[PDB]
């Protein structure tokens, strides 16, 4: 599968970019894509939205 969490708080490449390195490098084939203008973080390759959303938070972030 391919999840999609709104993060509407996400703003720039730099809070992005956090979000982007905290989902893959704790699951090695999460395809992350955190757009700050459609403020939307993808995971492709991955069914586990829950365990997603547990690395996504611990980052600070909401995974909507």
């Amino acid at each position: 599968a391919g999840l999609s969490f709104h993060v509407e708080d996400m703003t720039c490449g730099h809070c992005a970019g956090v979000i982007k390195g905290a989902i893959e490098k704790t699951v090695p084939g999460a395809a992350v894509h955190a757009d700050p203008a459609s403020r939307t973080v993808v995971v492709g390759g991955v069914s586990d939205a829950a365990h997603i959303a547990e690395i996504i938070t611990a980052a600070g972030y909401t995974p909507e």
